């Protein structure tokens, strides 16, 4: 997260952090038994880290479950990027308490102008990178979908949608992938793309889940 704050321990207790070996992409509970991510942070061994800050040190208040299986968009396009979202279950059911909670999903998509609030450990330089070990957040608007548009002709698809600052400056970077984008209490974006990070004119573009509910609850319920 570029141009961002420290989000202070357990402030946004349903991020996740997924590893394998070290973080390689961020998330979010939707219950205790299942993460939302990104497709294309799809690997195979991956444990969910939950309750975490510092990611390099067992503060006291994580869980460490394995992932028993992952299922990726039926339509996900590792090209263009478009449907990139992606269900991951846990081997068993976390243990929901403060510091551990699951978000709701979104019953309408949310308007150009809503603040939202995006989280993750991932670079924070736009020209270099340094790499936290605690949680970094940053509250951006979702932006007009002629703004996106414009920044990325021909790539934006209605699975997409833009949050950030054309003027550049505050941006999610690499490492953030899959995390979340809260507006209004309701999870309605995941970290997918963008390019380079914080450079003007090039917002970040999210995974827009608000039309994705049926596909997660119907997949959720037979799996
Ligand atoms: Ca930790
Ligand atoms: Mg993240």
């Amino acid at each position: 997260i570029v141009g961002g704050y420290t989000c202070g321990a357990n402030t946004v207790p349903y991020q996740v952090s997924l590893n394998s070996g070290y973080h390689f992409c961020g998330g979010s509970l939707i219950n205790s038994q299942w993460v939302v991510s990104a497709a294309h942070c799809y690997k195979s061994g991956i444990q969910v880290r939950l309750g975490e800050d510092n990611i390099n040190v067992v503060e006291g208040n994580e869980q460490f479950i394995s992932a028993s299986k992952s299922i990726v968009h039926p339509s996900y396009n590792s090209n263009t990027l478009n449907n990139d979202i992606m269900l991951i279950k846990l081997k068993s059911a976390a243990s929901l308490n403060s510091r551990v909670a699951s978000i709701s999903l979104p019953t309408s998509c949310a308007s150009a102008g809503t603040q939202c609030l995006i989280s993750g450990w991932g670079n924070t330089k736009s020209s270099g990178t340094s790499y936290p070990d605690v949680l970094k957040c940053l509250k951006a608007p979702i932006l007009s979908d002629s703004s996106c548009k414009s920044a990325y002709p021909g790539q934006i698809t209605s699975n997409m949608f833009c949050a950030g600052y054309l003027e550049g400056g505050k941006d999610s970077c690499q490492g953030d992938s899959g995390g979340p984008v809260v507006c209004s209490g309701k999870l309605q974006g995941i970290v997918s793309w963008g390019s380079g990070c914080a450079q003007k004119n090039k917002p970040g573009v999210y995974t827009k889940v608000c039309n994705y509910v049926s596909w997660i609850k119907q997949t959720i319920a037979s799996n």
